[PDB]
């Protein structure tokens, strides 16, 4: 006793998913942040490690609280009687969660550094963060640091999705569909971060972050839904969530046309 | 502002916890499943299938409460800056679990049925207590799961270390310590079990969940006791590693006695 819906209820929760996010104008052609990666000439070490160093804090949340919200449904299933639908679903989340944490997919463990030092939001400090910080001073590093209040709001609905047994679900649906056009944008935008005349990202295997996730996310969460009244709240949170994470994405946008 | 016990406290710890488990009884030689799996003659299905029937709930029940352990620990790692020898044995965590959740190390990526078939209470479902069931009867088969206290004992407690930022640590500390031994008792056990006078499980490939075990289970020990990323590399102060062995001596002792359930069921 605990299953899945229906697959004709759970495609019209798959539908309004869809919907929530294009109200919440995360769309390849919506949001600012994939416009201005695309739109600006250039980008100023200050203005590249700012949203690199809000990006590093912003996915390693992403991480720890999904794993969280996993751990939270882990928690429910212990002694419930989940069926196999439901079990192919968790399965799935701690797979994609593994991408993250310990580079599972062959694409990522084929370039990622081993060990905690291929944690993806350890793996973006190295390589990212860390060259932009030698062409930026030390107030402007503590600067940095001092994350936006749209960046604190999505971190703040990540904390709150890590009790929540949907949690896992909610932040895989929205992050995935949109993964690749940030991963694509940061490209954009540290291909053209330049010190003095020097691109600073000069070195291809520089880009090896960017472009494994470009690779992997070029290549259902609704199936942990498990009656009507969860389906309801699984579309809440999304709404909330998909509205957040698009605001962030505005933030670095913003950043980079100031 | 996050990091591991230096290295000689944290020795001590893995010597304190050996000591605890040598205490508990739970050593091949001093546990009474161990030992009965050994030395009986026989094992009558009601006797195998009850046995099968409460091993799947228990590592059923270990394997989601240790998730759910790791998850309130990555909770606490979201809101704090773990250097990366905690996130080593983080790792180490996820690994080792997720072994029993998809099968991810060789020795079970082969032999293992995929997806959701392969996670290993589900398994063991399917190839233990579903072969032994057809020889049992509907009210036999309920009566089974009907757990005995000691069973019922361990698992309250897996619901507590599930919201515990240790209790991953807690149970893959104790658990991979003894798995091997589990394991070895079931090939033995299900090697006994007569039918029709007739053993129930007479093919190899019948007990491959049980042989993967025996392979993988030397690893997953080896992991767990590591001196770099293994469960005590959690630790992050010293009142922490006062706690994580007040929760061994708690967890170890009820995993001996159910243990001994096990045994007292193949006995009489
Ligand atoms: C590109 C977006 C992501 C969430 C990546 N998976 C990451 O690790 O930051
Ligand atoms: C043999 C003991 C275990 C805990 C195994 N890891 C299992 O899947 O039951
Ligand atoms: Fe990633
Ligand atoms: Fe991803
Ligand atoms: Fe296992
Ligand atoms: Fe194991």
């Amino acid at each position: 006793p605990l299953s899945p819906l229906p697959a004709v209820a759970r495609a019209e929760l798959d539908a309004r998913t869809e919907r929530e996010i294009d109200r919440a104008r995360l769309r390849r052609a919506d949001n600012g942040f994939f416009r201005s990666a695309r739109d600006v000439e250039s980008v100023s070490p200050a203005d590249g490690h700012a949203v690199a160093v809000w990006w590093r804090q912003m996915t390693k949340a992403f991480m720890f609280t999904t794993l969280a919200g996993l751990g939270a449904l882990a928690r429910d299933y212990a002694r419930r009687d989940a069926d196999r639908e439901l079990l192919g679903a968790f399965q799935t989340v701690y797979q994609v969660i593994g991408d993250d944490l310990d580079n599972a997919a062959p694409e990522f463990s084929a370039v990622a550094p081993t060990g905690p030092a291929g944690i993806h939001y350890v793996w973006w400090d190295d390589t990212i963060v860390a060259p932009l910080a030698a062409h930026v001073t030390e107030a402007d590093r503590r600067a940095a640091e001092e994350l936006p209040a749209p960046v604190r709001e999505l971190l703040a609905a990540m904390d709150r999705l890590a009790a929540e047994p949907l949690g896992s679900a909610v932040q895989l649906r929205v992050v995935e569909t949109i993964a690749l056009d940030i991963a694509v944008g940061f490209r954009r935008v540290y291909g053209k971060v330049l010190a003095g005349g020097e691109p600073v990202f000069g070195e291809k295997d520089q880009f090896a972050w960017i472009d494994a996730h470009i690779k992997a996310e070029t290549v259902g969460m609704t199936g942990l839904v498990t009656d009507a009244e969860r389906g309801e709240e699984f579309v809440r949170l999304v709404e909330e969530y998909a509205g957040l994470w698009s605001a962030a994405l505005e933030c670095f946008g913003d950043r980079l046309t100031g």
